[PDB]
Parts: C-alpha cells; structure tokens; sequence
C-alpha cells in the first residue's frame, strides 16, 4: 500500500517488508514503495538498510520463508519477555528461557513494544521501527579503555555513550563494552537491554 508510511505516522526512512527480508519498504516523500535489496544483500532490521547477506542471521536463503525468527530467542540470546517481531508490526515474539513463540495480534491490532502486547490503530504506531541506528560499525576512540577509570564509575553496568545497542561494564577500574543481544537496545533508566529501540535510540525526535 502506497499510503503505509502516513498510515502509521512514520517518518521518511526504511522499514521492514514483513514477508520477504530480501525486500524493504522505502518511505520517501511520505510515499511507500517496496524495494529489492541489491544482489547479495538483505534488509538488516537493526541498521534500517540493506546489508551483506551474511550479516543478517534471521534472513536465510533457499527457504519458503526467508524470514526465520522461529528460534530468535536462543539464536540472539534474548531474555524473558515479549519483544517486537523484527520484520512485522502485527506479530511479536515471546521468549521463555531461550524458547521462542511467534505470536500474532488480533485483526486490526498492532504490537506496541512499550505495552508488550497489541492495540488498535492510533495516531502514530508501529513505533518499534522508528529509531536512529548507531553507526555501523561503532568506532571507539583510542583511549576508550580509560572510560570507567576517568569517570570514576562504580562497579557494574553503565550506558555506552557511543551506542544505544551497547552497554559498559566497569570492574576493578577496567572498561568493557558489550553489545546488547541483536535487536535489543540499552535502557539507561533501568540499566538493562530491552526491546524498545524507539525509546533508547532516539525515535521520539524523528516524529
């Protein structure tokens, strides 16, 4: 549908095609067009762009459905809870100790990551696809190994100021940065990786 971008109250940008991860929805000029990624590339939900096939483990060639999220909790190490479906606003994922359930919204309902369930259409929704990706790759400055020490950070977990997909651990004055599980992002209020890229990765300012 050419009117999908405005239907969801989406900014211009790229969004997943829910049936084919070799394709994506381009919103440009507030008009939606389904486009094919160039040869050898597929839509990476976390960069919002086509990416090398080998960089997207949940998009798999030579299968009737190339979108493979049916083992995503174990494959990416998602913790327990409900998470958005990386390619489809009308489905979602339940993770229970590494076991994946693919769930669906009722007719006319759309999954809201802040709610952990589906709700009827509103005025600005499917927001789990609205975020600014961190740079790909993230480049840390030489000397980043001083971060915890120079900032006098307490032992434990802190935000990573170079990436909303990452966090920092400080132990004995040493700095480590660690990516959240793929598709998750770092909640700086609770200090945990969660499914809310809109909140953690600057989605509010895009809309």
């Amino acid at each position: 549908a050419v009117n999908l971008c405005t239907q969801y109250g989406w900014p211009n940008g790229n969004y997943p095609d829910p049936y084919d991860c070799r394709k994506y929805i381009s919103c440009n000029g507030a008009v939606a067009t389904v486009m094919s990624c160039a040869l050898g590339t597929v839509f990476n939900p976390n960069t919002r762009n086509c990416d090398a096939y080998g960089n997207v483990p949940i998009c798999q060639y030579a299968l009737p459905s190339p979108i493979v999220v049916t083992n995503i909790c174990n494959q990416y190490g998602w913790g327990n809870g409900n998470f958005y479906h990386p390619y489809n606003c009308a489905e979602y994922i339940g993770c229970a100790n590494g076991l994946t359930t693919v769930n669906a919204c009722g007719a006319g309902q759309y999954y809201d990551q802040a709610l952990g369930r589906c709700a009827l259409a509103g005025t600005g929704y499917c927001r789990q696809y609205v975020f600014t990706p961190p740079p790909a790759p993230v480049v840390y400055p030489d000397g980043f190994d001083t971060y915890c020490s120079a900032n006098n950070l307490a032992t434990g977990i802190h935000p990573d100021p170079y990436s909303c997909f990452s966090y920092v651990e400080c132990t004995f004055g040493r700095t480590t940065h660690m990516p959240c599980p793929a598709g998750l992002s770092f909640d700086r209020s609770l200090l945990v990786c969660d499914g809310n890229r809109y909140q953690n990765c600057g989605g509010n300012v895009l809309v």
